């Protein structure tokens, strides 16, 4: 629901101008005429909308869903990198796998003493979960991933079948992902095929001849595989070396496609027509996503340096950045055309007409279902969890739920968006500050949701372009992370609609080198309230992507991109469990009714299990966040407020009688728009059951001080109408959808106009 | 008297609507529900009201002054006392002698 006036971007989205992100944040702007084309054929985008539970093997050793795995782990919520995340690993591997104490300990305590060793032919078959049991006390790691990793490797090598019961299930949950590759998450996904070979070490051809070398003849003593495999999982530790450094390899890689992209390619080092000729690196300078990174880069370096082990390694080593995001990351390598599937755009128009109001959006299903659980622990100090699903809440809440997304979906978002900006006797303009431009990104917003980040902070910085410099590591981290996000789905929209454009230099601060920027060539109707820019002969060259956007005509999107839920029920049931915890939340609320009758105020308080109609309250049941749905409402919300905020200064700046009188206008009307909305809410299973509880625990009050009389005027008009946009409020609280916070922001802008209509 | 409890507390009641199919054929186990476990169990109406009396005062003409509702029940006969033992420390596992 980011809202924006196009004609001063500086002003109004700073966050979004390319100027920003090549690092020129002075008065000057990127220069409209300069040198050299390009197109973009493709990039690397994540996946939406899919989560998937994903079982961890009897063996095998998957060693691309594990790197996946982790890359879930640092995304999903913040764990450092996935970078840190590995040589965390590494020293893990190091401090388990080669020290030969650890395995005597577990391979006594399997059977049958730490020091006498017996080929044991009455030795039965050991759970894998017993193994962890021990892992547990023996290698106390904060992420039980490892655990299992090495593990399935003891039961890769331990299988003539005999002492490994092969009897588990274990289960992952693969959410949403950051869609775009930030510079830093490309040195993540090198750094996981770092992993990619590690595994993929571990389990071998000489792994697999331990099944062949022991099954000769038979069972043998035990005192011996102790130290076998301590040097057995040394050579496949000592075998994947550390090699070439990850940054390096993504700083170089990059630096060289800066160096053939640029319009300056100076006297010293243009590429080799023998490493121009090698293999994918068309598709590569193609790569959309490997240039916003560039620019993500060297905005934060302020140099492009090379391993210098070129003009011939990087020829032929590395092609492997490309085997690194080719497989391991969730980035896949999709077409340009399909990226912007899900993007719509669609314009308000006066007489003529040019758009006064342009808004983009994503097309987003809601719903369908709301899954709420309860954790059951099978082992303490261990994240292993079954979780039942107790539904009749799920249900209960999923039934509201339907409505809910009726009355928000997107189309109805933007249909009530068009429709309200116009002014009396039309005819435009330039006035009221020129022709603004909104749009939703839920993807985006659903990401801070997830992070459990305010999305405002992050719209906030947008708009100046410049972040607290007090507030802690993880915290700016993550807001960084999500400002560039935004920036990124604006450029892969901005590109995917016009894929012929032109890279140019920069002339450089200092000068040293430069950064590359984007220019984009539109052609359109003759008179221009849009920012500046020429436009001179009906065509328009534009720096800015959003100039660019604005420019183009109603779209259609192509598809619907249905949130869908997660599957606990069919699953989990049986199974054991992931990093749930930070994901889900506790099931508890409580809100109160307040209300005066004849100079008096009775308040009635309410309880999370009393609006689903049971008894008493069950504290152990939570509910998944379900980070989407709010995100999509959001955009709602940070419409009402925003709006709300510009309009209370624009009518304090407003010095003419005609000008104010329309802008009270547009706050009153859509401001009954959100009463209309919500109040529609407040009639549901959890609204009426609201309003009941309210109303009965009000007049159970009103028989005691006094008499009951006066409860007539509970269903007066104005108290009528009040109790349910609170019911409606309390019910979006009690579901994931409105923090406190933000409803209260809200109750204030539907009282800062009177914005009741008692409308007989 | 159920219905009305509900109503009360709940002040609306809505439906699966998988009637008019669905708890026509499932279900009645509704029935087998309340019929085999619950300590509720299903009596005639004649013989749940057995023990309740009831008896009018009078005026002369007349009208009741004063009338009693009852339960006749019947006192004693023992108070059992017991002391508690503990087999194991940690359970309510206990011997009453």
């Amino acid at each position: 629901g980011f809202n924006l006036k196009v004609k001063d971007l500086n002003g109004s989205a700073r966050g979004l101008t390319q100027a920003f992100a090549i690092g020129e944040l002075k008065n000057q702007l990127s220069v409209g005429a300069l040198q050299l084309p390009l197109q973009f054929t493709r990039t690397f985008s994540a996946s939406m909308t899919s989560e998937l539970l994903w079982e961890v093997g009897k063996g095998n050793i998957d060693p691309v869903m594990y790197a996946r795995l982790f890359f879930q782990y640092a995304q999903a919520g913040g764990a450092l990198s996935v970078d840190e995340l590995v040589n965390q690993f590494t020293e893990y591997h190091q401090s388990t796998a080669c020290n030969p104490e650890i395995w005597r300990k577990l391979t006594a305590y399997i059977t049958g003493s730490s020091n006498r060793a017996i080929k044991a032919d009455a030795v039965g078959k050991v759970p894998p979960t017993a193994i962890l049991e021990q892992l547990r006390t023996l290698a106390p790691s904060e992420h039980e991933l490892f655990h299992h990793i090495t593990t399935d490797f003891v039961c890769h090598v331990l299988s003539p079948l005999g002492f490994i019961l092969p009897d588990a299930a274990y289960v992952y949950r693969v959410g949403r992902t950051a869609t775009y590759p930030n510079f830093y998450a490309l040195v993540d996904c090198v750094r996981a095929s770092d992993l990619r070979r590690m595994l993929t070490a571990l389990s071998s051809v000489d792994s697999k001849m331990l099944q062949a070398t022991f099954k000769a003849k038979g069972a043998l003593a035990p005192a011996l595989i102790s130290q076998h495999l301590a040097n057995a999982a040394t050579t496949a530790f000592e075998r994947s070396r550390g090699n070439f450094d990850a940054n390096a390899v993504v700083s170089s890689v990059l630096t060289i496609l800066g160096r053939l992209w640029s319009p300056s390619t100076p006297k010293e080092l243009d590429p080799s027509a023998r490493l121009r000729n090698t293999n994918g690196i068309d598709q590569l300078r193609s790569n959309l996503a490997l240039f916003i990174a560039y620019q993500d880069m060297v905005k934060q370096r302020g140099r492009a340096e090379v391993i210098f082990s070129d003009e011939e390694l990087s020829s032929t080593i590395i092609p492997w950045f490309i085997e690194a995001m080719s497989e391991v990351s969730p980035f896949k390598l999709r077409p340009i055309n399909e990226t912007t599937s899900y993007i719509g755009q669609t314009s308000a128009i006066d007489h003529m007409g040019q758009p006064s109001h342009v808004v983009v959006y994503e097309d987003w299903q809601f719903a369908k279902e709301i899954t709420a659980f309860t954790p059951v622990k099978l082992a303490n100090n261990s994240n292993q969890r079954f979780l039942d699903v107790e539904p009749g809440i799920s249900d209960r809440m999923s039934a509201t739920l339907a409505p809910i997304g009726n009355t928000f979906a997107v189309s109805a978002f933007v249909k009530n968006r068009t429709a309200v900006y116009e002014a009396v006797s039309q005819r435009g303009t330039v006035n009221s500050n020129g022709a603004e431009m909104t749009l939703g990104f839920p993807s985006v917003v659903e990401r801070d949701y997830a992070l459990d980040r305010d999305p405002m902070v992050a719209i906030a910085a947008l708009r100046t372009g410049i972040v607290d410099e007090s507030l802690e590591a993880r915290a700016s981290n993550d807001l960084k992370r999500s400002m560039f996000n935004y920036y990124a789905a604006v450029m892969h929209y901005a590109v995917a609609h016009n894929p012929e454009v032109v890279v140019s230099e920069h002339q450089g601060v200092a000068a040293e080198q430069g950064s590359l920027y984007l220019v984009w060539n539109v052609r359109t109707e003759l008179r221009i309230p849009v920012g500046y820019n020429a436009i001179e002969g009906g065509s328009i060259r534009t720096p800015e992507p959003l100039e660019a956007i604005a420019y183009n005509k109603p779209i259609q999107p192509s598809e619907v991109l249905q949130a869908k839920v997660l599957d606990l029920a069919n699953h989990t049931t049986s199974i054991h469990i992931w990093p749930w915890h930070e994901a889900s939340t506790e099931f508890a609320y409580e809100d109160a009714y307040s209300v005066t009758i004849r100079n008096k105020r009775y308040t009635a308080e309410v309880k999370e299990f009393e609006l689903l109609g049971l008894g008493q309250r069950r504290e152990r049941v939570r509910i998944l966040k379900p980070t989407v749905a709010h995100a999509i409402i959001q955009m709602w919300y940070s419409w009402f407020v925003e709006d709300d905020r510009t309009l209370a200064a624009a009518r304090r700046t407003s010095r003419d009688d005609a000008e104010k009188l329309a802008i009270d206008g547009r706050r009153m009307q859509n401001a009954v728009t959100l009463l209309r909305k919500i109040e529609m809410i407040g009639t549901t299973g959890i609204g009426a059951s609201a309003v009941h509880l309210a109303q009965s625990r009000i007049v159970d009050q009103m028989a005691g001080r006094g008499l009951i009389d006066d409860s007539s005027d509970l269903h007066v008009g104005i108290n009528r109408h009040r109790i349910r946009i609170w019911a409606g409020l309390a019910v979006l609280q009690m579901m994931g959808l409105l923090s406190r916070s933000e409803a209260e922001a809200l109750t204030k802008v539907l009282g800062d106009s009177n914005a009741l209509g008692m409308v007989v």
